[PDB]
């Protein structure tokens, strides 16, 4: 107390198999947990003065999971717009969404649209879901826009700087001095990137835990939070 | 008595050269000619293991800030290690390769890199792939600057467009596709940021953080983080 907190905190939610399997619980049953503890996070990130938070939810490699699991997972986002976007837009907090929607469910998306479209004049946190998302692929999809503004000639290919490719990836809604995180929390252990955030994440402070996202709290998040330094 | 995981391409963050030489009353400079030294032990050590690539963050962009005394001891540095240190790794069968921005370099280093390339170029085992000059998100807006110059020549179509194409455009396009990715990234000296490293290429590296300042990264060290590389 006090401690420099991170504007925009970038979160890799690992464990909910672990924490599952650990529990004599179904592997899945573990992903409700995940989200469980993601309304806390986001409740207390919030509660701190957080700006942002980016949480990788699906990665484009996560599909080769069996279609059950996929479905488990998809289907969670219809939950929390019932179950669980009523107490985030009650704490102000908005909603969303970068990755690549075209290969998402209908449910899913939207579900994730409608939670969008109730919480767009909050003012608070701004929970950010990466579903579908692919860092390698955020990057290729701008070179391609980019690739397509040149030949119209909106742009010519000297327009072409770190200003303006950051202004064509997903994280390009975001206000442009909290567009990249300042901090990177991945759970359970792993010291792997993951494809999350490349670009955006470039000088970010990384915090590694062993603590298993679904066990990830308040309390975690500070432990997090004091650590970030520099 | 079992075998590790080797990682096939090793990217190194060099820190704690400055507070190598503080801590031990020397120049803040003489700790970056001890980083050089521990470089070679550690480009030996990873060729004796087997280790096919190191690529060595040297001088990313934003280092030309500090004092230009520094940075013209620093640009020194790649002279002494041609006439004192490359025909050793030379004589270990060491490739030298260099990425990262050249035109911006002084001559004498940019020289001596370019003799130390042309020395070494048929030599078969580790690559050792230094980083000067280098920053990620400015290697892939050149690596995207010249594919919208090649899509308005119509070279390629912007169909063909794909993560893979990307990958052939960047500083690392030169090392063979296999081992264009580092396997592992070590950064030393306690640092828990990633610094515009390989942005693109490391996206899927296992990390390793170590306390030890690089000056003090020796075979025992690079060791340690083969060990700990598990998967
Ligand atoms: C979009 C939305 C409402 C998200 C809410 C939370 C949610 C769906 C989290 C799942 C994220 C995910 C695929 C985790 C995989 O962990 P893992 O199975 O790799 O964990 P393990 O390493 O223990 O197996
Ligand atoms: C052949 C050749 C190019 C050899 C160069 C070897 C060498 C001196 C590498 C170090 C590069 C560097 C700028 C270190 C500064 O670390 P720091 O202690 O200032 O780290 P910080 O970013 O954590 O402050």
């Amino acid at each position: 107390v006090p401690t420099q907190v991170p504007a925009h905190i970038g979160i890799i939610m690992d464990g909910n198999g672990r924490w599952a399997k650990k529990r004599m619980q179904p592997r899945v049953f573990g992903h409700k947990a995940g989200m469980e503890a993601l309304q806390t996070v986001t409740k207390a990130a919030n509660k701190l003065g957080v700006k942002v938070i980016t949480v990788y939810a699906f990665s484009t490699e996560n599909w080769t999971r069996p279609d059950q699991e996929v479905k488990f997972i998809m289907n969670l986002p219809v939950e929390f717009y019932d179950n669980y976007v009523p107490e985030l837009h009650a704490n102000n907090v908005k909603i969303q969404m970068i990755g690549e929607t075209d290969r998402l469910p209908k449910q899913t998306f939207e579900a994730l649209t409608k939670a969008e479209e109730l919480t767009k004049n909050n003012t608070g946190l701004i929970l950010n879901f990466a579903l579908n998302y692919g860092g390698r692929a955020e990057i290729t999809q701008a070179l391609k826009l980019i690739s397509q503004d040149v030949l119209d000639a909106k742009i010519n290919p000297g327009d072409i700087t770190e200003e303006l490719i950051g202004n064509y990836l997903f994280t390009q809604h975001l206000p442009k001095d909290l567009r990249d995180p300042d901090l990177i929390i991945r759970t359970s252990g792993e010291l792997r990137l993951s494809n999350f955030l490349p670009w955006q994440g470039a000088y970010s402070e990384l915090y590694f835990t062993d603590t298993l996202w679904p066990d990830f709290d308040e309390a975690a998040l500070q432990e997090a939070i004091l650590a970030y330094n520099r």
